[PDB]
């Protein structure tokens, strides 16, 4: 509360090793679905359907031009392309799977570096 707080957690280095996070999943095989924006002209029923699309180079950019106000905000972006492929894709599709793998992979990442 006011003049009241909690001891100041290192927050210094947060940056540095999202950037990190993030090049370990931008080069993971199974990273291809999400790369790149889905082309909303070229998919049908994504543009409707998806209220807030979200992709690796998407965070890249927002994360090099201070738009992440912590790490949690980091955090929720990355867990959206998850949550958007789950919604679209079939879990026995090879996107469907992919989309598995890489929310394990970064879990996992996040638990070992921040927690």
């Amino acid at each position: 509360s006011m003049s009241v707080k909690k001891p100041k957690r290192d927050d210094s280095k947060d940056l540095a090793l999202c950037s990190m996070i993030l090049t370990e999943m931008e080069t993971h095989e199974d990273a291809w679905p999400f790369l790149l924006p889905v082309n909303l002209k070229l998919v049908p029923g994504y543009k409707k359907v998806i209220k807030k699309p979200m992709d690796f180079s998407t965070i890249r950019e927002k994360l090099s031009s201070g738009q992440y106000p912590n790490l949690e905000t980091f955090a929720l972006d990355v867990r959206l392309v998850f949550d958007n492929c789950e919604t679209f894709n079939e879990d026995d599709s090879d996107i469907g799977r992919a989309g598995h793998n890489m929310r394990k992979y970064f879990e996992k990442k996040w638990t070992d570096t921040f927690k």
